[PDB]
RNA sequence: GGUUUAGAACGUCGUGAGACAGUUCGGUCCCUAUCUGCCGUGGGCGCUGGAGAACUGAGGGGGGCUGCUCCUAGUACGAGA
């Protein structure tokens, strides 16, 4: 019946300031789980999540897009977990979208830049996550 | 080709011949370079005995233009775009 046990389900979001690497980190996720044959770059519009023509041309995420993966482990340590990742936007022009995805998800991976670190949109996603008390981790 | 020759016509001016910063069609553009100048190329002599070659280098000339794509780099800057 149920393909994967309830414990092996992750509904996660990738939230942070504009251009912290969120859309790339999602491409490298879809790559290390084999679902996409090409790595693709955000600047060259190759990114699958950036499907809208505006997203391809301007290299920005103007919407939330959802994808799935099967991450066994680094050494196949665990049984394949079905991670539902909905890539989100960081532009203040689209905050409803990040809160929209943020509410349902059980965890958030907050991207950051090593040069800048805490940025305005990073505080914005922080306050939004804190009000909904989502458990968080961070990726620099 | 235009402008300004001789032909002809329009409009206008004049009685007229003709005329118009008015127009219209047609209408002969010569020279074998003496000298300077310049581009080449040699003959004479000189450089102190004659000759063959290899050069130094004062000086002179030639050349000096730039686009686009990628890497750095979505890097610095920018809340962003
Ligand atoms: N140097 C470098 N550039 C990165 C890295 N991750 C992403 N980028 C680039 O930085 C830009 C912004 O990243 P992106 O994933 O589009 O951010 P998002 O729009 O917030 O999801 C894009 O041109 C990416 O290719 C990284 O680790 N290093
Ligand atoms: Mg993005
Ligand atoms: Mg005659
Ligand atoms: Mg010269
Ligand atoms: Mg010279
Ligand atoms: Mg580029
Ligand atoms: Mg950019
Ligand atoms: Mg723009």
């Amino acid at each position: 019946a149920r393909t994967t046990p309830i414990a092996r389900y992750r509904n996660i979001g990738i939230s942070a300031h504009i251009d912290a690497g969120k859309t790339t980190t999602t491409e490298r996720i879809l790559f290390y789980t084999g679902v996409n044959h090409k790595i693709g770059e955000v600047h060259d519009g190759a990114a699958t999540m950036d499907w809208m023509e505006q997203e391809q041309e301007r290299g920005i995420t103007i919407t939330s897009a959802a994808t799935t993966a099967f991450w066994s482990g680094m050494a196949k340590q665990y049984e394949p977990h079905r991670i539902n990742i909905i890539d989100t936007p960081g532009h203040v022009d689209f905050t409803i979208e990040v809160e929209r995805s943020m509410r349902v998800l059980d965890g958030a991976v907050m991207v950051y830049c090593a040069v800048g670190g805490v940025q305005p949109q990073s505080e914005t996603v922080w306050r939004q996550a804190n009000k909904y008390k989502v458990p968080r981790i961070a990726f620099v």
